[PDB]
């Protein structure tokens, strides 16, 4: 219902400011002074970062900004944080206990430094065994470009079964995690000498080997 | 400034009626008599489905209904509709400078069987323990609507300082799984008595405990 209109993208680079518009109307946007800007870090709570026009709530930084001119409002983000990557929404009052919500934004700070994952393999759980199971997890974390890619290996040859592997996810910082998991029978654990969780990201390969050996 | 809580994932048959709750911290949370719900669709903008409590705003069909039995607000859907699939958010109202959005519910139309998680916790490997490293891993897998909540306790008290959870992914058999992780120092691991990974999902919540041990 004539959503307010927004820009489907808005790249910036650490320290650089940015500005997203939100085209409105004489009736939605230049009719009152009730434009809210919402965040949307992603797969989360919306979060309001500006209301009633140019009003920066309790605990947002000195750097978020809004100003409207005519039936157009806009959001400005000086010196780009690194977590400002999120989707951005405008919402305006439009008379009658009601509001309109012109779509997202999702900018991208760019020139984000790359990390390679901190692979961490994990042997099966005393408990798990005491249970007759055996899962091996391989946690991948603290990497940027969130296109990892992984393989298991049993004593130096592949294993193409019982291996679910999730998909990257942002993580409080601005690196992503992904766990790799492989399901085995206690017997199969003891049958082979080691298992390596082999992972390659942005060229780099990193392989961590775990052996049925310590306790558990 | 946070703290409005919602069931992770709520499921329905297609024709059935659902309910999503929203609770808080008292002398406002709900006491708050505002509380409006927002339906949010894949990559569409949150729209506003209910406001000021039980007040539908009118492009909106009448199955939507709202309420509060005190400290907790309720949104219920009647005659589940296919496009009723989505994420759903309760908004509460703060110091005029502070609109408060609760965690959002995922309504799914059950397209296969309901499956609660399988929670599996792994302590820190001796290796990691040697590298003056120390991480807990909480693997959560094989479950219906791909929504779950993750909480960690150190000796029974909540611990929220060093934790990352991976939104869930379809595995290769249509159920999902996610994992969370807590990174501490070995010291910090050797100090508590036990660590707990609690997972919540549709009527049930599993909690597992790991303890420290030399295993050597």
């Amino acid at each position: 219902q004539s959503a307010l209109t927004q820009p489907p993208s808005a790249s910036g680079s650490l320290g650089q400011s940015v500005t997203i518009s939100c085209t409105g109307t004489s009736s939605d946007v230049g009719g009152y002074n009730y434009v809210s800007w919402y965040q949307q870090h992603a797969g989360k709570a919306p979060k309001v970062i500006i209301y009633e026009v140019n009003k920066r709530p309790s605990g947002v930084p000195d750097r978020f900004s809004g100003s409207k001119s005519g039936n157009t409002a806009s959001l400005t983000v000086s010196g780009l944080q690194a977590e400002d990557e999120a989707d951005y929404y405008c919402s305006s009052y439009e008379g009658s206990d009601n509001f309109v919500f012109g779509t997202g934004t999702k900018v991208t700070v760019l020139g984000q430094p790359k990390a390679n994952p901190t692979v961490t393999l994990f042997p099966p759980s005393s408990e798990e065994l005491q249970a007759n199971k055996a899962t091996l997890v391989c946690l991948i974390s603290d990497f940027y470009p969130g296109a990892v890619t992984v393989a298991w290996k049993a004593d130096g040859s592949p294993v193409k079964a019982g291996v679910e592997t999730t998909k990257p996810s942002k993580q409080s910082n601005n690196k992503y995690a992904a766990s790799s998991y492989l399901s085995l029978t206690p017997e199969q654990w003891k049958s082979h000498r080691s298992y390596s969780c082999q992972v390659t990201h942005e060229g780099s390969t990193v392989e961590k080997t775990v052996a049925p050996t310590e306790c558990s």
